[PDB]
DNA sequence: ATTATGACGCT
């Protein structure tokens, strides 16, 4: 009873951009602003993959990993930008760059942990501190949260629930207890909607938040209400919330060890994991696993949000699907030089704005007809930032898988090469 | 033949 912590000690938000892609499109090009609009990468294969879908054209079905053509045939006003193409391989920077505007900002307000080129965890906790102490006994005015909804509310037009939803929650909120987890999730979300208002006034971007007492949560949350909105999940709304979700949509169930939740222990939905105790939990997923399944079906993770705005290396991939695939010396020659080229720009760049060089470079390739995603994956140095020896050293590190007797065999269906292992410079 | 990245666990 008063010794079952129930990790409410945080307060924890995830700010996700909706659909990111895209409005860095719309921002720069109007003509495509509150279209049905999707952003590809390449043109040739069948218009080529869609990364990004506009919540306009989503409502006509199309999705993400869609070939253009196909969603054309869905949408047939579909309007498409596409990414921008830099030695003959897709170039991401103008999105990197949209992506470092939107973290400034949120650093503004809380230490963030960069989750995503399009989202961020925050940790608020000493923000709504500051905040309850500066309101001095002030109750929360529903003005202040013109976009947030309560999930699991109301009980017992769109708009008008979340506001009956949000009456109800405000209603029932004790403001004279500055220690009262709920009291310190609504202060969280009131902040939010500042942070949300300022990254939509500074770059024009729209998101959504989830605001918990957790990372899995926050993020389930975010998803509940999109787009631009933000949701509060709070502990008492866990029980009936996870007595229906799909084990699958919980962050990190939904692959194989979800799959096997589900298989193993002959459930469905978060809520049935409380039945077992966890030591069964340990034993059919072992310890890690097994302790992290048994609290968070009860809304309880204490991942933190680690303070880490940067990405933790900086990568260049390419696939080379088909017939396309890399059959000679030359080709993946030329094809090492043209990755470590586009890797030298951003690590150089990386260098000035960040004060840090990576020591490590890795160089990941798969072969046609391979099960694996990486067929081989070998590391050696990286100690200056120069593309020819870059791509030298990646050969170098990857001549003895060709089996020929100038010719590549298996022919290369990837190649991938990353920085890594980071110290301040 | 959706691709392009990137975090993190396991051993
Ligand atoms: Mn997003
Ligand atoms: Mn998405
Ligand atoms: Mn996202």
């Amino acid at each position: 009873g008063p010794h079952m912590a129930t990790g409410q000690d945080r307060v924890v938000a995830l700010v996700d951009m909706d659909c990111f892609f895209v409005q860095v499109e719309q921002r720069q090009n109007p003509h495509l602003r509150n279209k049905p609009c999707a952003v590809v990468q390449y043109k040739s294969w069948k218009g080529g993959g869609i990364i990004a879908v506009s919540y306009e054209a989503r409502a006509f079905g199309v999705t993400r990993s869609m070939w253009a053509d196909d969603a054309k045939k869905l949408c047939p006003d579909l309007l498409l930008a596409q990414v921008r193409e830099s030695r003959g391989k897709a170039n991401l920077t103008k999105y990197r760059e949209a992506s470092v505007e939107v973290m400034e900002i949120m650093s503004r307000f809380a230490v963030i942990e960069r989750a995503s080129i399009d989202e961020a965890y925050v940790d608020l906790t000493s923000a709504v501190q500051e905040r309850l102490q500066k309101l001095q006994g002030q109750p929360i005015s529903a003005d202040l949260l013109p976009s947030t909804y309560i999930e699991g509310l109301p009980q017992g037009q769109k708009e008008g629930m979340r506001k009956q939803g949000l009456f109800q929650w405000l209603d029932s909120l004790q403001i004279d207890n500055l220690t009262s987890p709920d009291l310190q999730l609504t202060v969280g979300a009131v902040i939010v909607e500042e942070m949300r208002a300022a990254i939509e006034r500074e770059t024009g971007f729209q998101c959504s938040a989830g605001i918990s007492h957790n990372k899995v949560l926050a993020k389930l949350a975010c998803g509940l209400n999109k787009p631009n909105r933000q949701t509060l999940v709070s502990h008492g709304s866990v029980p009936q919330l996870f007595s229906q979700m799909p084990i699958r949509k919980i962050r990190s169930l939904g692959g194989k060890l979800g799959a096997s939740v589900i298989e193993i222990l002959g459930i469905e939905y978060m809520g049935e994991l409380t039945q077992f105790t966890e030591s069964q939990l340990q034993s059919h997923f072992g310890e890690k696993n097994g302790s992290w399944l048994y609290a968070m079906c009860r809304g309880i993770e204490h991942d933190p949000v680690k303070p880490r705005q940067l990405p933790k290396t900086i990568g260049c991939s390419k696939n080379f699907p088909g017939k396309t695939a890399l059959a000679t010396r030359e080709q993946v020659q030329w094809w090492l030089l043209q990755l470590a080229q586009e890797l030298e720009e951003r690590l150089t760049k990386d260098r000035n704005d960040n004060d840090r060089v990576a020591t490590q470079l890795v160089v990941s390739i798969r072969v046609q007809g391979d099960k694996r995603l990486s067929s081989l994956r070998r590391c050696c140095a990286l100690t200056r930032y120069d593309a020819h020896k870059m791509s030298h050293d990646a050969f170098t590190v990857i001549k003895n898988c060709n089996t020929s007797g100038t010719e590549w065999s298996p022919p290369l269906t990837m190649l991938f090469l990353c920085a890594t292992k980071f110290s301040a410079s």
